[PDB]
C-alpha cells in the first residue's frame, strides 16, 4: 500500500467550545497495520484551554486501525483519494461536541483538517471545570448505510469521585473514492483505547496515544455461524 | 435605545452539512420592538444547496423579539457590546445541526457571523431529499443557568404525506456584557414563527420572515399567582 | 355531551420507580370545557414515597382541556368509548418515567387506570433526594400520526438553588373510537399548568391542580394565513 | 456456589406495547459459568404478538455470564438473596421499551418476574410491521454508580433492505444483598449475543439463545497498564 510501517501525520484544528475560540496544530506517527499511533497536540490560539482537553481526543485518525477476521479496511482503501468524517458527540450532562474532519495523503504524510463546534457544557460540569480523569476504552459499532459508513459508540470519561461521564458518538465516514470502487465492510466493532501520555504544558500541549482494532464479537459464540 | 424602529442586519454564514461545504450572505430588516423581521439569504458558495434550506432557518436573530408582561430583554440589553449564541439541533431521524453565531452592532446595522456543522442526516430523509413543507411555529423555554441564558424547544417541519419531522433545539445565549450589568429574565416562553416567503432561486436564494414573542403561559390560569 | 359542567374522576395507579413499588388511589373533579381540574392522590402502598411526587404529576387527564380557535377535541369525541395514552418522559439527568393509562366513562364518573415504570433516576438527583420545587407550565405540540395522535413537550421542574431539571415527554393518544368516526385536530399546542396545591401528608397524600388549553400560536402573526 | 453447571429458569412476563396487552411464560436452562443459555417463550395472552418479538429479547438473565480477567460477578454474588434490574431501551425511530425484572432463586430453579411498558413505536416501522431480521451482538459498558451497577449499550437489529435499526439501552442492576457484602466490579464490558433459534409458532412461541461474556478491552493494548 501507499502506507508505510510508520506513517507520519499532521493536523490543524479550529473550533469554538462554549464560546471559547481556539486553534491547534499537531504531529505524530503510528503503525497503520498494527493500529497504534501517538501525536503531540499544541494549542496555538486560545490557550490555555478553559476545558478538559479530553473532549477533543476523538477529533485530533481512522487510518490506524488493525482489522482482524478479514474485515475490509474502508479507510486504507480510500487512499490516495482520502476520506472525511463527521460527528456529533452528545454528553449525558448536556454538552455537545460536533466535528468535521478531512483526511488526505500529501506525499508521505497524512494531513488532517478539523473544524469543531462544542456547546452547552455545564459550567459546573467536569469538562468546563477541567476536572476529568481519563477515557475508558470505547467500542464503536460500524455499519454501511446510504452507501457510506455509519458508526456509533458510548464512551466513558472517568472523573474524580468515582464518577463516569458518558457520551454518545454519532459518526458518518465518507470515502472520497466511489462506493463502487470500494469493498464495504459488514457490521463490526471498532475498539478505540485513548490515553493521554503526558500533559506537556497544562491546557496547551498534550501527548495522546491510541490503539484501535476492527473486529467481530469473538468472545460470545454464535450457533448460526454469524460473525 | 440604540435600536431604531426599523433595524437592518447583515449576515455571513459558513458551514458544512453531510460533507457539503457552503457559504451564504444575507440582508434584512425588522422591527425590534414588534418582534418581526425579514431577510434575503444568498448562497454564494456550494449552491444550489443539496438539502432543504429549512435546517438553516434558525441560524440566519434574537434582537427582534416582542417581550410582554414586563419580561426583561436579555438581547437588547446586551448592546452595544452585543452577544453570541450556540446551539445543536437534534432531528428525530438522526441528523444534527450545530451552529455558533456572533451578533454585533456595527453603526446602525446589526452584524451576524455564523458557523455551521451539520451531519448524519439520512440520505433518504426529507432534508437531504429536499422534500420538506414548512416549519410550524415553535415555542422555546428560556431560563437562566450558569449566569447565562439557556433555551430549549421542540420544532416541527411539516413534510409531504402529512408527516412531521421534529427536532430538539439546545441553546445557550451569552451576553457580551457582564451578568452583573444585566437584568436577567425569569423562566418564560419564546414563540418563533418562521415562514419562507419566497424561493427566489431554487437552492440558492430565499426570503425568510419571522415573528417572535417573549411571554408567560397566559392561556392557563395559575392559582398561586405564578407567571 | 355526556360530560357535565362538573365531571368527577377516580384513578388507580400502580408502579415501580428505581425498584420501589407503590400503589395510589385518587379522586377529583373539574370543568371539562373550562379545562380546569383538581384531585387528591393517596399512596396506599409503598408510602411514604422515596422520591418527589412530581414525576407522577402527568400520570394522575386529557378530558379537561379548553380548546379554542375551533380545534377539534380528540378526547371528548372519544366517549363513551373512551381512550388511552402511553408515554415515556426522559429527564436530562438520566431518569425515565414510563406510563400507560386507560380512560373510561363509568356512568357519571371518569375512571383512570395507570401503570408506571420509572428507572435510572440518579440517587443524588433532585427527584430521588426529594428536593424539588414546582413544575413550570408546559407546552405540548400535538399532531396526527399513524391515524392516532402524537404529542411531545419539554417540561421544567424548578429546583432549589435556582435550578431547572428539564425533561422530554413522548406521548401517543389512542381513541377507542375508530379514526373514521373522529374529527382529527390539526397541529396545535396544549398548555398544561400543573400546581401541587397541598402536601396533605408528606410522601403519602397530595392535592394537585391543572389548567389546560388547546390553542394555536396566537402571539406571533402569520403572513400566509397559517394557524 | 448454589448454582449448578446446568441451571434451569422460569419466567413470567406481563406488558403493554403500543396499547397491546400481552402475557408470556417461559422456561429454559443454561451454564452460568460458561455464559450460555436458551429458553422457550410462550405468549399465553394477547397472541399472536402484533410486533416483532425481538424488542422483548433482552427482557426474557444476567446470571448466565462468563466473567474473565477476574472481574467480580455482581449477579452470582447476589444469591440466594437475588437481584433486580430496570431498563429503558430507546429506539432511533422513536420507540421506547421499558422493563423491570425481579430475579430470585427458588430452590434449584431461577425465577424471573417481568413487567413491560413499550410505546411510541412507529406503525410503519420494522417493529410494528413485524419485519425485522436479527440482533447483532451487543456490547454493554457496566460500571458502579450510587452503590449499584449501571449499564448502557447500543444494539442493532438487522432489518430487510440492509437496514440497521439501532437502540440505546439504559440499565440499572440492584443486588438484594447490601453493597457492603458485595465485591463491586470495576468498569468493564459485557458482550451479549442474542439469537432466536426457532419461531415455533408465529407470534406466539419462540426459542431464544444467548451467550454472554464479562471482559475488558483485550484487543487494544494499554500503555499505562489500564484494564
Amino acid at each position: 500500500s501507499l502506507l508505510t510501517e510508520t506513517m507520519p501525520f499532521k493536523t490543524t484544528i479550529e473550533g469554538t467550545v462554549n464560546g471559547h475560540c481556539f486553534k491547534c496544530i499537531g504531529k505524530g506517527e503510528g503503525n497503520p497495520f498494527e493500529g497504534t499511533q501517538e501525536m503531540k497536540i499544541e494549542v496555538i490560539e486560545g490557550g490555555p484551554l478553559p476545558f478538559a482537553f479530553h473532549i477533543l481526543s476523538t477529533s485530533c485518525s481512522k487510518t490506524f486501525i488493525k482489522y482482524v477476521s478479514g474485515i475490509p479496511d474502508y479507510f486504507k482503501q480510500s487512499f490516495p483519494e482520502g476520506f472525511t468524517w463527521e460527528r456529533t458527540t452528545t454528553y449525558e450532562d448536556g454538552g455537545f461536541l460536533t466535528a468535521h474532519q478531512d483526511t488526505s495523503l500529501d506525499g508521505d504524510c497524512l494531513v488532517y483538517k478539523v473544524k469543531i463546534l462544542g456547546n452547552n457544557f455545564p459550567a459546573d460540569g467536569p469538562v468546563m471545570q477541567n476536572k476529568v480523569g481519563r477515557w475508558e476504552p470505547g467500542t464503536e459499532i460500524v455499519y454501511e448505510v446510504d452507501g457510506v459508513l455509519r458508526g456509533q459508540s458510548l464512551m466513558a470519561l472517568k472523573c474524580p469521585g468515582g464518577r463516569h461521564l458518558t457520551c454518545h458518538l454519532h459518526t458518518t465516514y465518507r470515502s472520497k473514492k466511489p462506493a463502487s470502487a470500494l469493498k464495504m465492510p459488514g457490521f463490526h466493532f471498532e475498539d478505540h483505547r485513548i490515553e493521554i501520555m503526558e500533559e506537556v504544558e497544562k491546557g496547551k500541549c498534550y501527548k495522546q496515544y491510541e490503539a484501535a482494532v476492527g473486529r467481530y464479537c469473538d468472545a460470545a459464540p454464535s450457533k448460526l455461524g454469524h460473525n
